[PDB]
């Protein structure tokens, strides 16, 4: 297993790269391997968990589950006070 942060992901094409927490070997992401909430996509600068395997472009992220990270959205901006 491995975790990291998707450094960039092309949602249109369905591929990208993650910077693993394991020292970041630049793991290649592919939408078919992504395990999301219905989406097979990732957001740039998002935390993620995956399994590094061997692909044509080097290390490939298999079973790519989006961890998220910054989950404090829609709690501010407009009236962070009752």
């Amino acid at each position: 297993m491995a975790q990291g942060t998707v450094k960039w992901f092309n949602a249109e094409k369905g591929f990208g790269f993650i910077a693993p927490d394991d020292g970041s070997a630049d793991v290649f992401v592919h939408y078919s391997e992504i395990q999301g909430n219905g989406f097979r996509t990732l957001e740039e600068n998002q935390k993620v968990e995956f399994e590094i395997g061997e692909g044509a472009k080097g290390p490939q992220a298999q079973q790519v589950h989006a961890l998220g990270g910054e989950n404090l959205y829609f709690q501010g901006h407009h009236h962070h006070h009752h």
